[PDB]
């Protein structure tokens, strides 16, 4: 049979289930596609490699020999097989070099994720390939008008909140997508009755959302190292598109991104200035806002089915002692979010 998904549905499948651009990540981050085939990545060996990222981070604190750090790195390297070529393999001795490669693993699991989907399920031929892959995300996906009230809203927040310092490209909007994880309603059900939800942008690498379509939003697993977390270890988000749009890290090369709206339950805010490396909340806090200089002007900020959408254009907020240009919310309950929309948008680089 043929596939009676809407075309915009079907091209977001391939897009998401694309082996192409999972081989071109893995060439870009130098791995050795003969060692390491995308066929041999396994959670084991991310998780194992995760664990020396955080034996390093230790010794680096720690002030540990040269000697231990470069058999810590000479670890990871095996564990993970690169391709530098002319260069010799750069040693794994600050905090830099740690992020990098906690980077590169955040995006390998996603990947293997994805690739495992792909790879599994009944290889029967009753079914259009594009709907057998789009059953593996197991969330409902359809199309929003663009004529519909809610695409007017959605477009209104792209257009607002495109910070002034994020002016290296333009954004447009492609497609807007309805979304719904199976069991999301569910799991969110209890934080539904939590004050303060927001609508907000989560961005992220198209070769992620197989994995976050599938399994949701995560937070980085107690292996990974506890570094490069400016507020500990939770999921991250935006009331300013272009500041999401950045973790979509897209190229003149590639210049279509996916980025998420979801609702998220706020509760008692956890106000900062500063980074904490913590991810431990006050009792009667539900989350941390980190205050920027630049802010959603709050008079323009409107209530839909009881979530706030802060899409007021970018005006000053009062705190100029932070560390932050723009705000960012962070939960460390995967049940605090609600996924709503996710849209296909057009970089438009300078
Ligand atoms: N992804 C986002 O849309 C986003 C919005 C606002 C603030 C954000 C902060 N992040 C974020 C992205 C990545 C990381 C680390 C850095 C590299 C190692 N593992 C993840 C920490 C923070 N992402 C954010």
């Amino acid at each position: 049979m043929k596939s009676k998904l809407p075309k915009p549905v079907q091209d977001l499948i391939k897009m998401i289930f694309d082996v192409e651009s999972m081989k071109k990540a893995m060439v870009e981050y130098e791995i050795d596609l003969q060692k390491m085939p995308l066929g041999k990545l396994s959670k084991r060996q991310i998780q194992a490699a995760y664990s020396i990222l955080s034996e390093v981070q230790q010794a680096v604190s720690q002030g540990s020999s040269d000697s231990q750090i470069l058999d810590l790195s000479n670890r990871f390297y095996t564990l993970i097989p690169h391709d530098f070529g002319m260069k010799k393999p750069p040693l794994l001795n600050n905090a830099d070099s740690v992020q990098a490669k906690a980077e590169m693993l955040d995006n390998l699991l996603d990947i293997e994720v994805a690739y495992s989907l792909l790879r599994g399920g009944s290889d029967d031929s009753s079914k259009d390939p594009i709907d057998v892959n789009y059953e593996k995300l197991k969330t409902d996906i359809k199309v929003v008008d663009r004529d519909s009230e809610e695409a007017e809203i959605i477009r209104k927040y792209v257009k607002n909140t495109h910070a002034t310092t994020h002016n290296a490209y333009d954004l447009e909007v492609i497609d807007i997508f309805k979304i719904e994880r199976e069991g999301e309603c569910q799991r969110y059900k209890p934080f539904k009755q939590l004050h303060n939800r927001r609508l907000l942008w989560h961005g992220s690498r198209t070769t992620n959302f197989a994995g976050i379509l599938s399994q949701g939003l995560r937070i980085a697993p107690p292996e990974a190292p506890v570094t490069g977390y400016m507020f500990g270890k939770g999921i991250y988000f935006a009331d300013m598109v272009s500041k999401s749009a950045n973790y979509c890290h897209t190229s003149q090369g590639d210049p279509i991104g996916l980025i998420l709206l979801g609702e998220v339950a706020l509760g008692n805010m956890y106000e900062l200035k500063h980074a904490s490396h913590i991810s431990k909340l006050p009792k009667g806090k539900h989350s941390v806002k980190g205050l920027g200089k630049t802010t959603p002007d709050p008079s323009a900020n409107i209530s839909l089915d009881g979530v706030d959408v802060p899409l007021g254009t970018g005006i000053s907020s009062g705190v100029n002692d932070t560390s932050l240009l723009y705000n960012e919310y962070i939960v460390y309950d995967i049940a605090q979010v609600n996924l709503k929309y996710l849209l296909k948008l057009k970089f438009n680089f300078k």
